[PDB]
């Protein structure tokens, strides 16, 4: 656990994360879906609870407010969500799925399943919580 | 794609997220490290320099293959790195259609200082992770993909 190993580990961490994101996106595109991993993650939230507010979505987003909002504009222009001035406010938005947004649940979850299973096939079920808990304790 | 022992998709998605969120938090935590501490540098600058201190005069093709990732950025940073006085291009003497990357006089002197910073930052980052866990982490990450 001297510097060399920690530097390695930091760098596999960051490169494995980049590869995974990128591979999943390639898979979406190969299948005709021109979306990113970020788009898939935000959709996941809304399939759980539609009409999430914008501010909550940024909270949830693993990302920061300006990036998440930018990502959401793109999703809006691809026809996946709409924005609405809130029933009880001004300046405050609720994000809603369009029909296109809902339609995509089954298919995009299917593709990500296929990706996940192949990507984690050398890993045992019981290693996941280890991996995860180590990830939790970094930083 | 199938097998008799399938894992739960929700669990794989959570691990995948945890992986990404943790990559991001780690890059953010460290992006400050050098500039915030007296050295006008960035991460990516630093990670390339590591390769250069290991092997000064490496080929701009060997680099891109250790760096793994894309050339235009690999190249753009290299340009900025060249702007700052961090590296230069000499044209490979094996023949052209081939470049060789060399450290500036700065880039050689920057090794000790930046390594010190990075190392104290790596020590913080991994301070709640034990010695046995580190190669476990590492092996798991190797197997992913």
């Amino acid at each position: 656990k001297d510097f060399e190993k920690l530097y390695e580990a930091t760098t596999k961490l960051v490169s494995t994360s980049l590869k995974v994101k990128d591979d999943l996106k390639k898979m979406f595109k190969q299948n005709g879906y021109d979306i990113t991993t970020d788009h898939y993650a935000l959709l996941r939230f809304l399939w759980e609870q539609d009409g999430i507010s914008q501010i909550d979505l940024c909270e949830k987003s693993c990302k920061d407010k300006s990036n998440t909002t930018r990502i959401l504009d793109v999703m809006k222009n691809k026809g996946l969500i709409v924005r609405k001035v809130d029933v009880k406010d001004r300046r405050k938005f609720q994000i809603f799925l369009t029909d296109l947004g809902r339609e995509l649940e089954e298919p995009l979850n299917e593709i990500a399943s296929i990706y996940a299973t192949e990507t984690f096939k050398s890993i045992s079920d019981e290693e996941l919580p280890l991996f995860t808990d180590i990830l939790d304790r970094i930083g």
